[PDB]
């Protein structure tokens, strides 16, 4: 129906096919950080039914992307599978500026993102990079797994591929994203009015939110934590949040159990947990008196108060 | 190793995959004849080493050509199996003006043709299918199953692949080239020091050449010929030639047996000949005092002399 989707859906199909082809290094060359590859494709009075008749599709430094999947646990084979064997959803939250999808299997999102955007990716993809093998990819950032540019009949995108902060079996019911800026920050009354709403600041302080996980998750969990965001800090980025989803069991009713090399992300409850819950905490956006010093430690306190 | 043999290799696989997705109905419509589909590929900074960096990919009428292959027994995923499995080889004879390669499973032959060449095959494609219908592809005349225009770095090459006339199993050890001209037709004495030389109409009449085959296969044969010839003498098409192959079961030695839906153009011998023969007999070459009304009565009636 969507022919951006469609070309997305194409171009990555493409693009992998074309990849199991290269002989992939244990390492990346400077080169293959300013590399892409671009197709376009002409078709007149022919295949009118499965695809636009003229669209681009461009992949920006696919061995990067191609290492950084590899690095993250995805095999490339199973990438394919879930962007390309269904159709992407539109899922529920956003902040148009900006179009959300999430692959059918529910383990990746695909946001629709600026050219600016594209630029500062570039700008920090490889001391990204280098900050993921350093920590082996174990750290709570966002897994940037493919960047691509579509374009069809005068509307060009830019999309990016991520991992799923959430579960993709286990649903969530509550969903908070939180900044600890010192400015007041709330859901509104219309936005409450969401099925899943994404709520705030100030809805998890005023409502009493409690996260109930050990001592070891917690210490474990703000060490990463705390690295992930110094390095943020230190690229100069701000206005990231932390995404926290919540799984709960007994609404729900593997009876409440995860696979934690799919839902990365998840931490089970403890044993004197009200309720049997499973939560799944990661840091989102990235890419943009409140400074990113200040920001960072601002974070730092916040979250570590509200566990 | 070949760059262009290797976007020839990528387009087909291309072009087969892209028409896996398609409704394949049972007609043409008017304008699949007028059809194409274009592919422009730029990598930048990657893929050095399977792809030229920077390729061009066209297909002409792509539904008319997937028609042909289905009306010529051919299945899609074998003939992309054919062509991409391993590269084509180049091969022994030739007219340059033309390079000449063999599929690696000796199914089909690729030809390199001249952009008029192509102008002129779709000014005849139409007549060509609806003659190809209305004999149920039991033809004697070129089967014509993809064309192609590849660019690479500075050079345009035009291709069609066709069906082999021998056997892709049955070795051939003779080969002749036969027109019934008037004008006195000869190898020449450096082209007989060729291995797999293609003699001609003076060589087959000098060395008193036979082809043993029985009564109804001869009628069978002919008659085919003639519908074939007076179709191309009405396209007023002249120059093609019947190309004659012979396997010889002795010098071989399924022992002398061939699959006649895929050596399709294979007649045994009878009984009583000399030896134990396979031929295989068609047309090739009709792309291009001598008029084409005369050239026909010409080359049916040397045919029909020298069987
Ligand atoms: N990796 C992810 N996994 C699951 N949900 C996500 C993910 N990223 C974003 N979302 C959802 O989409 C919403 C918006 O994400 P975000 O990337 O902050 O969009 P944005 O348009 O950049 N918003 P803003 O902060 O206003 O710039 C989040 O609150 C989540 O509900
Ligand atoms: N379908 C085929 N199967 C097997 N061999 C072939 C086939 N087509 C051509 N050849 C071989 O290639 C030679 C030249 O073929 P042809 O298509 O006549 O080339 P050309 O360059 O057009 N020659 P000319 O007649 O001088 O224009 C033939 O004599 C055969 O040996
Ligand atoms: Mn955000
Ligand atoms: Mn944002
Ligand atoms: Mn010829
Ligand atoms: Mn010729």
């Amino acid at each position: 129906s969507d022919p951006l989707l469609s070309v997305l859906m194409w171009g990555v199909n493409h693009s992998i096919n074309e990849l199991s082809h290269v002989q992939i290094p244990v390492m990346l060359m400077p080169d293959d950080f300013k590399a892409y590859s671009k197709i376009k494709v002409d078709n007149h009075l022919f295949n009118k039914e499965n695809m636009p008749s003229h669209f681009k599709f461009k992949e920006y430094c696919p061995m990067v992307f191609r290492n950084l999947r590899e690095r993250f646990g995805i095999d490339d084979q199973d990438f394919q599978n879930s962007l390309t064997r269904s159709a992407p959803l539109p899922n529920d939250s956003q902040a148009r500026s900006a179009r959300f999808h999430t692959s059918y299997d529910k383990r990746y999102i695909i946001k629709t993102i600026t050219s600016e955007d594209v630029a500062e990716m570039h700008n920090i993809l490889k001391k990204y990079h280098q900050y993921i093998v350093e920590c082996h990819g174990i750290t709570l950032l966002p897994q940037f797994l493919g960047m691509y540019r579509l374009n069809v009949d005068g509307v060009e995108i830019y999309v990016i591929v991520t991992r799923n902060v959430f579960s993709h079996r286990l649903s969530v019911y509550r969903k908070y994203d939180l900044k600890g800026s010192t400015v007041a920050r709330e859901a509104s009354d219309k936005e409450k009015a969401k099925e899943l709403p994404t709520l705030k600041d100030n809805d998890f302080i005023n409502e009493g939110q409690k996260i109930y996980i050990d001592d070891n998750n917690k210490k474990v969990f703000l060490e990463k934590l705390k690295k992930d965001v110094e390095f943020l800090a230190q690229l100069k980025l701000m206005d990231y949040s932390l995404l926290v989803g919540i799984h709960d069991v007994e609404r729900a009713e593997a009876p409440g159990e995860f696979d934690p090399n799919i839902d990365v992300y998840g931490i089970k409850c403890h044993e004197n947990s009200p309720r049997k819950e499973v939560y799944f905490m990661a840091i989102i956006d990235i890419l943009t008196t409140v400074n990113p010093e200040q920001y960072s430690k601002r974070f730092l306190d916040f979250i570590g108060h509200i566990l």
